[PDB]
């Protein structure tokens, strides 16, 4: 359960799902980018929490070559990277991140 296999997992996760959020229970900006899906698309997305995965900093390494940063939330839809929370969360407040979730056909 290295990193490679960390990448494919991502990869294949991200291309398969609407949207999905990559995220910690214990993380107030993954809250922010939740709450920020959670005005659109509330319970209606996957969110792969790493805390207890026995293979979480691979996980995060793999998310550092796939998104730029390894730092979670990190937020995808329709197999396109989109940031974090606060990414998220300003998508939200100006009107992109519904329009997204249109485009991905999840809204």
């Amino acid at each position: 359960m290295g990193k490679a296999e960390a990448i494919n997992e991502i990869q294949k996760a991200v291309a398969s799902n609407k949207v999905i959020v990559y995220s910690k229970t214990y993380c107030p900006y993954c809250v922010k980018a939740k709450n920020a899906l959670n005005q659109f698309i509330a319970g209606k997305y996957t969110v792969v929490e790493l805390e207890n995965r026995a293979d979480c900093d691979a996980m995060q390494d793999a998310l550092l070559d796939i998104t730029g940063g390894r730092s979670v939330p990190r937020v995808f839809i329709n197999g396109k990277f989109l940031g974090g929370g606060d990414d998220t969360a300003a998508a939200a407040s100006n009107g992109t991140l519904e329009k997204l979730l249109q485009e991905a056909g999840a809204l």
